[PDB]
């Protein structure tokens, strides 16, 4: 069983003159991927009671959701990203009822998931991962700006896996060489780096494993990193795939998700399986 901890988000996308509302977030994209791939999945999130109905589709995809109360729901408009509203941060109290083999920390903004909750979770679970977005994307007068993670060298040592994209990796290392940024971030003590970039995934554990995304679509990109991380965690943690095979599996799942907007769909499983997995 896996638990995703993170804010659901009212995503506002202004693309090609059209304003789109998406009820998403890292945890929505990751949890639907793990659940559809047949791993018992739980989400711990915060939003207003009024906004809970906007995220009902999580339960439709088999995800057990703890909708903790918040006076506000997180809302992000996207190019510059603005935190319109922020739900309440997670607390040590929220970790009390943590269940399963794995927990993935998938925050949207620095301060949503306090870094000093990482050593608390470390003691509670066998496989702990986090998404860099929640530690390098910092609200400054609403504007979400990229800032280095000052305490990365203390907390990365507690993580079995750390997810970055190109912009997050460069924020953490000062280089736009994603492979070199993988070497630098692993030297901070994270056992596995999973990096997504234009049309591919790079996984580093001391050795590099690369797989390309073979599909993409106008609005298929958002959540593809969250999807890739969840697919890798299912492959590697739950299905006992080699790091190499989990990387290829992760890329295959992400590719099918990138054919359409929103999270992985049950109808995507046929395309993903390739008459091999399920
Ligand atoms: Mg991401």
């Amino acid at each position: 069983m896996i638990t995703f901890i993170g804010h659901v988000s009212k995503d506002v996308n202004v693309v090609d003159g059209k304003r789109e509302i998406a009820y998403g977030g890292g945890v929505v994209m990751g949890a639907i991927t793990s659940s559809l791939l047949g791993v018992k999945t739980k989400v711990i999130t915060k939003c207003t009671r009024e906004d809970v109905s906007k995220f009902s589709f999580l339960r439709d995809n088999g995800v057990e959701v703890v909708f903790l109360k918040s006076p506000r729901t997180t809302s992000i408009e996207l190019r510059e990203l603005f935190l319109i509203s922020a739900a309440d941060p997670f607390t040590e109290s929220d970790l009390a009822f943590i269940e399963g083999e794995a927990v993935h920390i998938n925050p949207l903004w620095y301060g949503e998931f306090p870094e000093d909750l990482i050593p608390v979770l470390r003691r509670k679970v066998m496989f702990l991962s986090a998404d860099a977005q929640g530690f390098v994307r910092v609200p400054e007068n609403e504007k979400l700006v990229y800032r280095d993670w000052e305490m990365k060298e203390k907390y990365l040592k507690y993580l079995d896996l750390f997810k970055v994209d190109s912009r997050e990796a460069e924020t953490l290392t000062g280089t736009n060489d994603l492979r070199e940024s993988c070497r630098i971030i692993r030297s901070f003590g994270a056992k596995i780096i999973l990096a997504t970039h234009a049309s591919g995934v790079i996984v580093f554990d001391g050795n590099f494993y690369e797989a390309s995304f073979r599909s993409w679509s106008l609005e298929g990109r958002t959540g593809r990193g969250d999807t890739c991380t969840a697919a890798f965690l299912v492959g590697f943690v739950f299905k006992k795939m080699s790091i190499e095979k989990a990387t290829k599996f992760a890329a295959a799942v992400t590719s099918v998700k990138m054919r359409h907007p929103g999270p992985l769909r049950r109808e995507d499983l046929e395309a993903i399986s390739g008459d091999q997995y399920f």
